[PDB]
């Protein structure tokens, strides 16, 4: 990649100086030989200068085996042999340390990739092709820091720390290690359990989901350095990994005999510090099964301070270990691990933004990381709370970098061209066409050098993307996924919600309203993206509405689950009636519902008919509404602020059905609406909680479809009709004639707008089918379904 | 085969010149050896000269053998050794460099096959068989496109890419590649999503729909040229496969000692790009069992970016790495998948139409490839659009070829004489009937020639098909599953069905069209071809149409599934009190319905009784009518947009038995028709819901045996006795005057065409078999039922 | 159910076998060779037997299976009397 050290670089513009310098039209193979010994002392120059291979020695063979005279040296670049070297030494530098790539890798390089005019002039000049590569390599000692050997203090933690495992401390002495970032209280907290001389086991519990190690760095470093306390003098730290055990090994029995021999050698003991990453799994203890009890060697090991350790766990575990006792209660010992809070996290993410200029990118922007988290926090939002956000912050520091390459000026354009040549000119040259090739030929060539030119003219394409990642950019990242492509989503919402539901436009403004404000961070990040009841007759816009919102907001038409409320009884359970009587709120949190939200957790929830259950699957939902988490199985919580949880409702029914129709009222019409949102808001509390309303937010009410609703969405269907027949080449279009006389069956006090579909269906679909094989219209020819009679009326068009 | 080179058949012609040049009858394998080395530079022919052996030092050898004199060159076609020459030398090309095999192989092959003539020829030209078969061999070399290395190139990468596996940029460096067809959209959230840092890893979500690999040389394309940021350059491409690892182990333990391994190696990171297929498998998350928990190394491994990766995953796989965190939530990350659309898919197959020139029946027709996608959707519908095609076309792509084997030139008649020659003969070469099998022999070799020269006329066959697949014939397989065997079925259905239910002549025509329309396409592909209600006395014309839609459409008789929901009623019938709860909705949803209708993917599913069930069975075949697709057990979709759903219903039953009665007069049909059709039409409603009507398309009444359905339907039960009988060699007819006294037991309003059988069992099969018992009929003898007084009367007739 | 490398890959077919007449017809046709089993050839009639005896009773195996058991059976009981 990127950033590569110096003396590669240096030899090779030696090269093209040669290049021009001896007149090769190709920095060759010839001129890199010149080029490392005229870069004098480097490690493959000076190598050269050992065998006997002076600039001079060189220089003379050169001019022997091209030399002359290709002066004006046209389009210096390098040999493809040349090409091949310097790819082989920036891995023989990978291979022999130097990331960053330099000399002796080249010479070093050079004779593994030992071809053409180079190779030849030193096996001229008395030195075999190794006897240089052995020169470069006897005089490198590659790259490293923080070693050099020369011995330290041991005996009995010959045997001990071998086995198993890694050793944070010795890469915190070889001083590669990066903070990284506290992650702080818990460090402390930890030493008080640990120094000690009874309990002496510390054990991190929390968020995990935050990177355990972050805090096992700030450990190692200080549990070295150097206000520990002598209760434990030495002080070595060893870590114990599960891993690095069940590797190899396919048998339960021969795990344990390596954890007892271990546990023996752990001897060391009131001096040594034990970590044991994923504690619980061997404590094996709680619930109706372990994970594997090695607990009972453990147990003791921990007791007696041998194998004090560090356990990194989770919330409720260390708990489940006091339970099996005593050496967890004498042994174990917990404390409270932090994370990095919403701002907090922002902040970690800036601090590795600028060495994932790597990518070259980001290298900030500040309002970019910012806008990260807090635009991942409300909407996308399937990860915690910092995690999602760098992704992102990467994501479009990589996505915008490709919208440099597309708009430049679009020297696209240029490369373009140059295919256009290679094809044309090529499949010439297959046929010959040779001068009819040629032209060709020095057209695409032509374009190739410029190409180049204007590929390093895109450097501008650096320019544009390697320190943008700006607001907008991780906007538009997060709503790939889900400011940019968010807010034409949010300040279009209404509109947008409206463009697939003209199903009771008075909901629609509402609901797009309270989206909007939640998806604008406007809400708490422990609520959902939307809780609702919606009252209304059946499916009036309100089913279609959840569809809308899936369209709108997710950026598929349906990322939207729906459960029927009416399945879960519980005191409607003689009222109605179902197949299968035995679950309810078992069959809610025991598994459906939680399990189909776990899938995407973006996707907007539509429990419908929700007065057909007991108010206790409402506390549920109002867990949901409050906390913005679930609480289900496999001990999950689920982050209810992705999810749109709409609710449907026909609970005061016969104020939903005694409709709102433009047709006979207006001014009924909104006081049908009226009568609605407060007597249906009343068989809504008996039905519901006042509680389960409180946290829910906005009871929108739907009204049975006004005249005007209806023949809006029919023309939809119709358009939807006209789209899907068109694909398979066949035309038909109803007339606004006949969108409205398919319209009106959705009207009633009792429907909404499901009926819609049927009409369509019933009066197009069918209709149609029955007439094109009747003869009556054809393929490609457009069939019109117009009204000419107040029925349809078959019209032919082209 | 397969098609060869002009080498190969240009040294074989040679040999036939040699034939008769020489006279020979037969062109030996003397003419073989000739015909090698006379074309002059052919490897084989090239090989020869090396060995010293020329034309004319072969052809000396050559006329001492065989050469003289047979000029008439009686059947001149090979020898048989000559062709075994060539079968060897076509495999033995397969295996050294020619698919369309030439000259090399041919001496090569003929060394292989050395014997006869040719071998002495050479070990009499004092040269060894092997000796040419070497020389052949040694003339060649690389022939692999973007392959006849020398050069080296790069260091540490060694240790990593070796193990495992697949490389999809190296066959495209070979170029091997077809592209194919996009599948596009993914490609682009690719590289946003992979050129990051903290995050870094893609993961592909559904459609699998697509060949997910076909997208994933969409992926390799974009990665190496050109529009890319930073950390996306010094790529390499690694693909991940599971089959590698898990090839020559057993146990568990071995895979993942090798997998950690793996991860390690890795560590080519921001420089390494890993493709995962099948991603959930190892991450193991939630459910009862992901598979092998591969997860505890692999999450770190995404989340660090060394096994930055593509995720290809699927609906559900994506819940099992957001549940986990955070290394599968920091590492997961969707992006949205297309295919070729239905028309895109039309093109796809047109690409590889041409490419069965392997199989020379289509390339093209075009119309039939549209035909074949087209005509699938609707037509077994449950796959993909392009998939469903393909079987078409090459099951088409025969069909046609087949017609050959009977009329269309029929030059098989000549063929059909010949093998009946050769037996005559054979039998009297066996007996000898010397001169007797002499002309035969003769009338046999005569044919022969004749056959021989009549089977490259039956080149004619190839132009007559390696143009059409046959738009007609691709929809007559596409029939043969669900023009030709479908537009038959389509026309004349109301005809078809009319012909095995005459229950109800009017409830068949209806039915027949519905069935026509969506099979004949303008019903949305995501609906049944059929959704219906039938209403009627049970059984009138009801089940039995569900029967002869199975034998209209399929050629099958049935092929219709059924199913009573008056079993599922939960309706006046579940629970009580303190009695135990049954299951009936979680019965037919749960698993039972589904899994039935699963197995004949199309099938009549016949739902008796659908009113004396509750409104919740309507919402589940709502389903259906919404989706074409129902969703159960193992999360499948199950696409029931194939399926022809037909339910049977009575609750207005009073009406309904009260029917339409021509027998009662005709004015008692159309009063009791519209009498049965609002009141039962409304109690059909009442006990289904309007929503459930609104996207069922037709509600059937059906009306007892009027007075004029019985008889017909009766005249077929009783002559389906008579013809059961008959294969047995039994003789038995009851007369119209006996098949009418059949019929009247069903003329009750309450029955419908189910009573039928009974009164066949009693009229016919109890009637006769208490006669043929005691002798007043008999076997084989005819044996007529008839009235003749108004109770029946055996007589008997020869 | 797995599709479409299998469901449009796989695509079916329909099966047939002896009509019961036929059946009668198989039976027969490798009658005289259970002569190396000495009992079978004839009747006809006593293939017919062993054939339309089967089909309503016993009833036990498939339409042209039952038969031959009959046949070797019986192709013994009475070429042991």
């Amino acid at each position: 990649f990127g950033r590569f050290t110096e003396r590669a670089q240096k030899v090779l513009a030696l090269a093209q100086e040669e290049a021009l310098r001896l007149g090769h039209n190709n920095i060759g193979t010839e001129h890199i030989l010149l080029g490392l010994v005229r870069e004098g002392e480097g490690i493959a120059a000076k190598a050269l200068q050992a065998l006997g291979l002076g600039s001079e020695k060189i220089q003379k063979e050169v001019e022997s085996l091209i030399g002359r005279g290709q002066e004006m040296s046209q389009t210096i670049h390098y040999t493809p042999r040349a090409k091949k070297v310097i790819e082989l030494s920036m891995d023989e530098a990978r291979k022999l340390g130097h990331s960053y790539v330099g000399t002796e890798h080249i010479l070093l390089g050079l004779i593994r990739e030992g071809e053409g005019v180079a190779a030849r002039v030193l096996n001229n000049l008395g030195v075999s092709l190794n006897k240089a590569r052995q020169q470069v390599l006897q005089l490198l000692g590659s790259n490293e820091t923080g070693s050099s050997a020369a011995g330290t203090n041991s005996n009995a933690n010959t045997p001990t720390l071998d086995s198993l495992a890694r050793d944070l401390t010795a890469i915190a002495k070889e001083d590669s290690l990066d903070p990284v970032i506290g992650r702080s209280k818990e460090i402390q907290r930890v030493i008080e359990v640990l120094s000690r001389r009874t309990k002496n086991n510390p054990v991190l519990i929390g968020e995990p989901g935050v990177g355990k190690t972050a805090i096992a760095e700030g450990l190692a470093q200080q549990i070295i350095n150097n206000e520990v306390p002598e209760i434990l003098r030495d002080k070595r730290v060893m870590t114990l990994d599960m891993g690095t055990v069940v590797a190899g090994t396919k048998y339960r029995g021969e795990f344990e005999d390596r954890l007892k021999k271990v546990m023996d050698e752990i001897r060391q003991a009131g001096n040594i510090i034990l970590f044991i990453d994923e504690l619980h799994t061997l404590i094996g203890a709680g619930g109706a099964e372990g994970a594997i009890d090695a607990s009972n060697i453990l147990k003791p090991s921990l007791a007696r301070g041998e194998l004090q350790c560090i356990g990194a766990t989770t919330l409720d575990e260390y708990r489940k270990y006091i339970e099996k006792d005593a050496a967890l209660e004498r042994r174990f010992q917990p404390i409270q691990v932090d994370q990095p809070s919403v701002d907090e996290s922002i902040q970690i993410l800036q601090g590795l933004r600028d060495r994932y200029e790597a990518h070259h990118r980001v290298s900030i922007t500040d309002d970019a990381i910012e806008a990260a988290v807090k635009l991942s926090d409300r909407y996308i939002s399937d990860r915690f709370l910092p995690d999602k956000a760098i992704d992102l912050i990467d994501e479009a520091g990589s996505k915008v970098r490709l919208r440099s390459f597309t708009t430049p000026p679009n020297l696209k354009e240029l490369e373009q061209k140059l295919d256009e040549v290679r094809k044309e000119k090529d499949a010439a040259v297959q046929s010959q066409e040779f001068e009819k090739a040629a032209s060709l030929r020095d057209t695409e060539q032509r374009l190739r050098e410029q190409v180049e030119d204007t590929k390093k003219s895109w450097k501008e394409k650096q320019g544009q993307e390697n320190s943008e990642v700006t607001v907008d950019d991780i906007a538009m990242v997060v709503s790939s996924w889900t400011a940019q492509t968010e807010t034409d989503k949010l300040l279009n919402m209404e509109n947008i919600l409206h463009s697939r539901v003209i199903g009771q436009d008075e909901a629609v403004v509402a609901v797009a309203k309270a989206v909007r404000r939640a998806r604008a961070g406007l809400k708490d990040p422990k609520r959902p993206i939307g809780s609702f009841i919606f009252l209304g007759p059946t499916g009036v816009g309100k089913t279609e509405l959840a569809r809308a919102l899936a369209e709108s907001i997710f950026g598929d038409e349906e990322s939207m689950i729906r459960i029927d409320m009416s399945e879960y009884m519980e005191k409607h359970s003689t009222s109605r009636l179902v197949g299968s009587p035995p679950g309810y709120v078992g069959y809610d949190e025991g598994g459906q519902l939680t399990e189909k939200v776990r899938r995407k957790p973006y996707s907007v929830v539509l429990l419908d008919a929700i007065e057909k259950a007991h108010p206790d699957v409402f506390n549920i939902l109002l867990q949901v509404l409050e906390d913005g988490r679930l609480t289900d199985s496999k001990g999950r919580t689920v982050d209810f602020r992705n999810t749109i949880l709409i609710m449907t409702s026909n609970v005061g029914a016969s104020e939903l059905k005694r409709n709102k129709y433009v047709g006979f009222n207006v001014q009924d019409e909104t006081q049908n609406h009226k009568d609605m949102k407060d007597k249906v808001m009343g068989e809504l509390k008996r039905a519901f909680r006042p509680e389960f309303i409180n946290r829910i937010d906005e009871i929108i009410v739907f009204h049975s479809l006004e005249k005007k609703h209806l023949t809006e969405i029919v023309s939809l269907m119709s358009d939807q009709l006209t789209k899907r027949l068109k694909e398979q080449d066949l035309s038909i279009e109803l007339t606004d004639a006949a969108k409205a006389k398919v319209a009106e069956e959705g009207v009633d006090l009792e429907y909404g707008a499901r009926p819609l579909r049927r009409a369509i269906q019933k009066h197009v679909e069918d209709r149609l089918s029955e007439e094109l094989l009747r003869g009556n219209i054809h393929k490609g020819q457009h069939i019109v379904l117009d009204v000419e009679d107040g029925e349809f009326v078959v019209k032919t068009t082209a």
